[PDB]
């Protein structure tokens, strides 16, 4: 594949990563932007993934890896239907013809009119994973500054980006570009009550997430990774239980 | 296209053309190389564009820009049709399939490998143009310091890779580019990035353009100069130009200039 596919893939397998992303996010500054919501076309369309059980739903904000969307949450959904419903909200940019964001900002207006349009007034709960979490975070905030404030965040295994599959050019620059809105990410209380969980097991060779200011903080079982596939259940039945009491 | 094809037409519609040539530097790196001539497989092949004039064929380096090849040096070799023998010498890693020079000297080994297996003895005329000026002259030191002699090197608009030229240069050039295209030109910018005029044996005949090829506010130059030039002549045309719809205006300079040393 491109260039920018194979520089990527020697950069994980040799450490290179951080500077594979640094030259995405520079190859990204060259990529048509929208600098308003109304510039992109429709609205950030969201992805529904479990549907049927009533109740608030559970608005999942895609991470900001290549790999992420709709994937992320499959396993998370499967073990809640019945139980709560949810919807997934991509990140403009990772998809071929869609704009990046100028700045966090335009992109968080454009999201925050996304999902209170597609919530047509119903309480809805905001979720993410690793990046997501910090996607959702911000999100969260910036709609509290609108007034709406959303029921309930939930953020597994969020971490500081300053302190920490075929793929393909726009997934990868869209990377590179989200990594750069997100350096300066910081953790902003919110009115919104937050779940925090954190992974129980290590993912490779104290590490875990941390969350301070938050409601409820519990562990779960897996690796950063397996908490939302194999262990999915698990998280599930977390948040499930721990929404029947806020 | 892919990210970085239109990250580079993006770049040079909007004067960000040398931010985006170091990128593809970087990205280069990433890519396989040669460290010895002997991993390269096949040695560079050497593109004949005109035959049958006899005496030292003209041994034409390839430049490094996007559009850089044999191409630089059709009007040129059409000129000098039954007159000199023209013959391209490619850069290594612009092609699909080719890898690129882990550093200069593995490169410069591998063309004088090439250029003295290809010449057979027979003397020969190193020459180039912009960047590929460079290149040709590069070659004539390590060629030299190897004790073969280039019976002549011809350097045209020869500038030294110190930076407005540049961005301008890089802008009339605005053509089918790709990734090998692009990540070869970032590669080779941080390749010759200390290139340095060493002195050469062989005699030296510098061609520099009549026009300049934009604007440069400093009127106090912007002409291509080289010291040691044995000869140093301005021929009508910009640096492009030059070597198209003035190409024989240039080649007869070279064709006479050969006869008198």
């Amino acid at each position: 594949g491109s260039a920018l596919v194979e520089m990527y893939r020697r950069a994980v397998a040799t450490g290179r990563a951080a500077e594979a992303v640094e030259v995405l996010g520079t190859v990204a500054t060259f990529r048509p932007v929208f600098r308003s919501p109304d510039e992109l076309g429709e609205p950030p369309a969201l992805v529904p993934l479990g549907t049927g059980a009533g109740g608030p739903t559970l608005v999942c904000c895609a991470g900001t890896a290549a790999a992420s969307g709709p994937r992320e949450f499959t396993a998370f959904a499967a073990a809640l239907a019945g139980l709560r419903d949810v919807t997934v909200l991509p990140q403009t940019g990772f998809l071929t013809g869609e704009p990046l964001p100028a700045g966090l900002d335009v992109l968080l207006d454009a999201q925050a009119d996304a999902v209170l349009a597609h919530c047509a007034g119903r309480p809805f709960v905001l979720v993410g994973h690793s990046a997501g979490a910090n996607m959702a975070h911000a999100l969260t905030v910036r709609l509290e500054a609108r007034g709406a404030d959303p029921a309930a965040l939930v953020l597994m295994d969020i971490y500081t980006p300053a302190a920490p599959v075929p793929v393909d050019d726009t997934r990868l620059t869209a990377m590179g570009a989200y990594h750069r809105l997100l350096l300066d990410w910081a953790p902003r209380p919110t009115r919104a009550p937050v779940l925090h969980l954190y992974a129980g097991e290590p993912a490779g060779a104290d590490w875990r997430s941390r969350f301070d200011g938050a409601h409820t903080s519990a562990e779960v079982p897996g690796t950063h990774f397996s908490m939302m596939t194999e262990h999915a259940p698990v998280t599930a039945a977390t948040v499930h239980k721990w929404l029947d009491e806020v």
